[PDB]
């Protein structure tokens, strides 16, 4: 029944930090803080891995979050019944996101490259306006 | 243990989950059970991707065969990975490469577009404008 602390940041703009502190401040009795830099569409965190891994080895009774996406961008869901399934419950501090404008567009981005990847091998109309839909997100 | 087939079409645009089904069949001749759906990877909703979901997460299940891997989600494929390794399940692609139509591609894309141009605009983000249009010369 460990009751975990999960921060992430995309990257230090300190941020990761200063979330951590107001988690702990927050939920002042916890065991573990697993932090990550990275997206929460990077499925290769490490953090992220670690925490995954211990829920279903039925270890966590809490994890603790800032924002509904510090965890994952999508499939939030999936985690939800996850969690449920080993008893363990997602708590998340605040009920809208705060994500920084740069962590979106940044996210966007990774998401229409990987499209426009899936579109060009087969030679779709269509991968020339993903590929210049990724670099209008970037001017 | 169950071994299950799982198919999945964003439409029948008539008999394309059946010859999904039918393919995943002739590769596995010995199956337990074919849950299926219509509807996107994207949609957290599917009725048989959840009761399946649950199944592996209850132990019901020892193996998942799939055509490819975006058939079962478009994100987050590794954490069902982790969560069958965790539950004595595994995930058998057909093959490794999806093989997504045109159509479905779009579609999520735009669902995707939507979704982010909804969250630009409740932060005044002047993203906003290229994201609609992004998603504009999509449905073109």
């Amino acid at each position: 029944a460990k009751v975990i602390l999960y921060a992430r940041v995309s990257s230090n703009t300190d941020d990761l930090a200063n979330q951590v502190k107001y988690l702990e401040e927050q939920v002042k009795e916890y065991d573990l803080v697993i932090t990550d830099i990275g997206s929460g569409l990077n499925m290769k965190r490490k953090g992220f891995l670690k925490l995954l891994r211990m829920i279903l080895n039925n270890e966590v009774s809490r994890v603790i979050t800032a924002y509904p996406d510090r965890l994952v961008r999508f499939g939030f869901e999936i985690l939800e019944e996850v969690c449920k399934a080993h008893n363990c419950e997602i708590v998340v501090l605040n009920q809208e996101d705060k994500t920084p404008e740069e962590e979106l567009v940044e996210d966007l981005a990774t998401i229409l490259v990987s499209f426009s990847g899936k579109l060009h091998g087969m030679r779709s109309q269509k991968y020339e306006k993903v590929k210049k839909c990724a670099e209008e997100l970037k001017n």
